[PDB]
């Protein structure tokens, strides 16, 4: 059931990663441009997209370790093991570190207007 | 600090991180597309840019301990020094070890284009 099962593993990654944020933010975002701001978010969304081949590398593994057939509910929890256990707040605390945060452009602006069901992922 | 100055800085800083990354490269580059090489590219003069403020108050304070009235020549050095010594291979690592490297951009190449004693930073 291919694309539930690649929705649903989107939004719990992406659901994580903006967790790991907004929790980030609240204790550096003083500092911040809202735009900046903006900008972390793309970066989670495009971080996933990124990465997409290695999280499903791992996932076949996961589900085929399974000795079971896998329901969507077992990618749902796949994707929010992601979500948690990449560590974004490194990356956020790295590149504001670096004073590097890139400039809000509409091309990120169209990524993080998408839902994240359809954030697309190769 | 005066224009002249600035601009002796901004040509030798963007050199400097030119040549960091121009050697990186031979090392970690094979596998970039020539759209990912040319964003490293506008990386350095865009890490100048954000660094500019950092960079006045060491030079002012590498003037103050010079023993002696500072002249371009100075800035020169204090600008090729910079361009030297900031570790652009810690940013270069982090872009590329996390695939991160951004798209290039039209706004990118625009920046690449200036000469670097155009390339606007927060000095006026």
């Amino acid at each position: 059931i291919n694309k539930a099962y690649e929705v649903t593993m989107k939004i719990q990654i992406i659901s994580g990663f903006d967790r790991q944020l907004t929790a980030w933010l609240r204790v550096h975002g003083r500092r911040l441009t809202n735009n900046q701001k903006k900008t972390l978010f793309f970066v989670n969304r495009r971080y996933m997209q990124t990465h997409w081949q290695n999280y499903m590398l791992w996932v076949k593994r996961k589900i085929k370790a399974l000795g079971r057939p896998a329901a969507v509910g077992d990618y749902t929890r796949l994707g929010a093991e992601i979500g948690r256990r990449v560590d974004m707040v490194f990356f956020y605390n790295f590149l504001s570190g670096r004073k590097m945060i890139p400039p809000y452009s509409a091309y990120m602006a169209k990524l993080n207007a998408l839902r994240p069901a359809d954030v697309p992922v190769k």
